[PDB]
């Protein structure tokens, strides 16, 4: 029928006549007088002098009659130009203790400012370009920048902030993507898009009237102005107690359009930046107008960043695949291969994979199987994520066949930036401003993932977050208060203590050799709690402790020590084939050497390592069997150039380092810890588990002038999750000395503390000075390089 006076309605019970909300124009329909009561446009939409104490035309898009503060319907600049009071961004921004809302506030809103495209160093172009901007986030708590989620795109990113979830548990793995179980395809252009079947998880906005928290509609038709946008939020606010909601979305597609015409850092970027500075001021200035700056939390956030690309640099897989017409590829700055699935598409996996892999000297881009992934990522465990995946370089595009490059009739490209990639590269990062009573003032803290958001907003909404990635706790340091209070998890598991049991004389299975209070010096930060039901035993020796799993027949931890000074020995030459029987351990609980000679793959190594034991006598207990893990012959080349060179060079740099290390089970890549049923590979011949993966944490002082073992104040983590592979085809230099490429590979597989504890059921940093907030916020930190 009509939209009269029903204008972006909120119905839930059901509309009476047509349809008229926000998203009415691209989905479904209308009304047909929605663009005249609805998209009012006279007058523009600020206020002249001329026009004060108006009489009231409905007509126009914004009023500047005196009745307008009643009905919220006022142009954002009518306080300013028709009562004398000031912008919002000249005043001096005062800390705000407690939420100044109207009285029938039940909680302050919040209200999520999202930028498409908003690259950190954008903030420092300064007040001359964006001083609203600046005020919100030299007044309020800002990071550095937010590390978003891998692929760095807009649709995967915009639901992991609503939701917390990886790409890989919500379902929005992409702009683009193909379901197997549905047979069809999701695309940023589209109706598909639309379909519920698509998106999982539970978004904030779901989330918040599951449990009674009224949300305005999150999302607007293209053809809704910015300017009517920040109007329609403040009419909503102005709205009664039982009707106003109390979480609202405004999010603007700029400056991510210039971005890709003109590159990140072209001069023409000042001017969507302050078109962006002013649609704030707009809102602010809308907010002092109802009074509701000092109650409004409001979050300016990014989804991505931007980096300079061009059509010049640009991969083409015709240059390395024989066929690429039998393939699917999602292409840009990242790469998703997938078959045809006709008749005879005629496709191997790791074919593909093998024709991809270090051809060319300046490559770039790097093809995974995605369980190969590094998995910081957590990009590897959806039914819509193809098994191959390319890793492009920043300032690169990948493409199937190079007619697929657009260009104008001119000599230049059609874009020159782009977003996608790996989300530890530095132009990839994006902003985080948090303006309100619930955040800090002046505050500065550390970056962090935006992961962690969808905990922080249901904190801000007195909403309980459905299960989702983020660490709850792990951003405290955020708010002033209505924190969450973490608790640490109860142990599951409680470790025998076993003494000498054993005679050694049934024992030695084709093995050849020719307590408590000195091992507290390599077990720093308390022992790791097993939050699962095994059967493990607690050894000590004088240069490590570990955890020894009585089921998978190793180490489930291994925790030493090292000093600055501490010298690296070499491993003897009557010492070098020599494992010890573990008189502690049952013969029926070790591994056996006649395993590792009957598997002509499978090698073994030692977690703690016997290059930096302190004395000749302490040596042996390197070289016990507890303290073996199967290692590919390949891989030994990565452990032992670690062990060997860059533990003493981390503890030269770092004043001393502590190190745990251990195995790591993810044969369905779920980023979870296998159960026994799940694991798929044993040392043949036996019932001695394969790892997947070898985590190490690297502990050592912040304060760089007190060394590790005697460390007061915060704590500097530096975590690795290394594949386990019987090759180094991912690195391309591998040939080449070590020094070459081992770092790089390491640097490139860094992780969380909190990924580790994932992938191993173990928690970690349970005896320590620090609050068990803060050691959230260490658990969730990322040595990015
Ligand atoms: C990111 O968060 C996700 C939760 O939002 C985690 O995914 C969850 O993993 C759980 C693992 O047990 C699944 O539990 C299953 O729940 C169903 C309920 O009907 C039951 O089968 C079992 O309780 C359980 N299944 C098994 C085999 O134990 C959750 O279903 C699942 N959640 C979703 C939404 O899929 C991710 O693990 C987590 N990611 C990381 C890296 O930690
Ligand atoms: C590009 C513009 C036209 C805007 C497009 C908006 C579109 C992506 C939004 C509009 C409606 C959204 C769904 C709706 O809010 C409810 C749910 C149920 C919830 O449990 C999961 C999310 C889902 C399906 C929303 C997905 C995003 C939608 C389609
Ligand atoms: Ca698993
Ligand atoms: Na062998
Ligand atoms: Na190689
Ligand atoms: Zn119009
Ligand atoms: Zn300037
Ligand atoms: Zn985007
Ligand atoms: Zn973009
Ligand atoms: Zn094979
Ligand atoms: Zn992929
Ligand atoms: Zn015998
Ligand atoms: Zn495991
Ligand atoms: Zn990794």
């Amino acid at each position: 029928g009509s939209c009269k006076g029903r204008c972006f309605e909120l119905q839930e019970a059901g509309p009476p006549d047509c349809r008229c909300d926000n998203l009415c124009k691209s989905y479904s329909s209308c009304c047909h007088d929605f663009d005249e009561l609805c998209l009012k446009t006279a007058r523009g939409w600020e206020c002249t002098k001329d026009r004060c104490g108006e009489v009231r035309n409905e007509e126009n898009a914004c009023h500047c009659s005196e009745d307008c503060l009643s009905r919220g319907d006022c142009c954002t600049n009518y306080q300013v130009v028709c009562k004398g009071e000031s912008h919002w961004v000249d005043d001096d921004c005062e800390e705000i203790k407690v939420p100044e809302c109207p009285a029938g506030f039940v909680r302050p809103p919040l209200i999520i400012f999202s930028v498409d495209g908003f690259r950190a160093s954008y903030m420092k172009k300064g007040s001359k370009v964006m001083p609203n901007i600046e005020k919100l986030r030299s007044c309020g708590t800002h990071a550095p920048y937010m590390r978003p989620v891998y692929p760095t795109k807009t649709f995967p990113n915009l639901y992991t902030l609503a939701t917390g979830l990886y790409p890989e548990s919500h379902g929005i793995v992409g702009n683009s993507m193909y379901d197997p179980v549905f047979d069809a395809s999701f695309h940023l252009r589209g109706r598909e898009k639309f379909n519920h079947r698509w998106w999982g998880g539970q978004p904030l906005w779901i989330t918040a009237t599951k449990q009674g928290v009224r949300a305005g509609t999150f999302f607007w038709s293209v053809s809704i102005p910015h300017e009517r946008r920040i109007l329609t939020i403040l009419q909503w606010l102005s709205l009664p107690d039982n009707e106003r909601p109390s979480v609202y979305a405004f999010y603007s597609e700029q400056p991510d359009f210039s971005g890709h015409k003109y590159g990140p850092f072209g001069p023409e970027m000042t001017n969507p930046l302050r078109e962006i500075d002013k649609t704030v001021g707009q809102l602010m200035d809308g907010l002092k107008q109802l009074r509701l700056h000092r109650c409004v939390n409001v979050i300016f956030v990014g989804d991505h960043g931007m980096e300079d690309v061009t059509c010049d640099r640009t991969e083409f897989l015709s240059n390395y695949l024989t066929n690429v017409d039998d393939i699917t590829l999602v292409p840009g700055t990242l790469g998703r291969i997938r078959a045809k699935s006709i008749n005879n598409s005629k496709y191997d996996p790791k074919t593909i994979i093998a024709a991809l892999t270090c051809k060319k000297p300046d490559q770039h881009f790097k093809p995974y199987m995605k369980q190969h992934l590094p998995k910081r990522l957590h990009y590897a465990n959806n039914r819509r994520i193809e098994d191959i995946h390319l890793l492009v370089d920043r300032r690169w595009h990948v493409a199937r066949k190079p007619l697929d490059v657009y260009k104008k009739p001119s000599g230049k490209c059609f874009f020159q930036g782009d977003h996608g990639f790996d989300n530890k590269v530095n132009s990839m990062q994006t902003v985080f401003v948090g303006y309100g009573p619930t955040f800090k003032y002046r505050t500065k803290v550390p970056p962090f993932e935006n992961i962690e958001l969808y905990n922080v907003m249901c904190d801000l909404l007195g909403l309980k977050p459905a299960p989702n990635n983020g660490t709850h706790g792990s951003l405290n340091h955020l708010l002033r208060t209505n924190t969450f209070r973490p608790t640490m998890p109860d142990e599951v598991s409680r470790p025998n203590y076993p003494g000498i049991m054993y005679l050694q004389s049934e024992f030695d299975l084709g093995c050849t050799c020719d307590k408590g209070s000195a091992k507290e010096r390599h077990l720093l930060y308390g022992r790791p709690a097993v939050l699962y039901r095994t059967s493990y035993d607690i050894l000590y020796h004088t240069d490590f402790e570990s955890g020894y799993s009585e089921i998978f027949l190793m180490p489930l931890w291994t925790s030493y020590t090292i000093s600055k000074q501490a010298e690296v020995s070499s491993i003897p030459e009557h010492l070098t084939n020599c494992v010890r029987p573990d008189v502690r351990v049952s013969p029926g609980f070790s591994q056996n050497c006649l395993a590792y000679k009957n598997d002509k793959q499978m090698s073994y190594g030692f977690l703690f390592p016997p290059y930096l034991s302190s004395s000749p006598e302490a040596k042996y207990d390197a070289f016990l069997v507890t303290n073996m893990v199967p290692m590919y012959p390949a891989f030994k080349r990565v452990w032992a150039y670690f062990q060997r060179v860059l533990v003493k060079k981390y503890a030269s740099e770092r004043n001393g380092v502590n190190v745990i290390s251990g195995p790591i089970f993810d044969y369905n890549y779920d980023g979870l810890r296998d159960t026994e049923d799940e694991i798929k590979q044993y040392v043949e011949g036996s019932s001695i588990p394969v790892p997947t993966h070898y985590y190490s944490i690297i502990t050592s002082c912040l304060d760089f002038t007190q060394p590790a073992d005697k460390c007061d104040g915060p704590l500097s983590v530096s975590s690795f999750i290394l594949p386990h592979r019987p090759d180094n085809d991912e690195s391309c230099a591998s040939s080449e000395d070590e020094s070459k490429w081992v770092e790089e590979l390491m640097k490139m597989h860094t992780a969380r503390v909190r990924d580790i504890e994932h992938l191993t059921g173990l928690d970690f940093y349970r005896k320590t000075s620090r609050s068990y907030s803060e050691i959230l916020t260490l658990k969730t930190y990322l040595h990015t390089y």
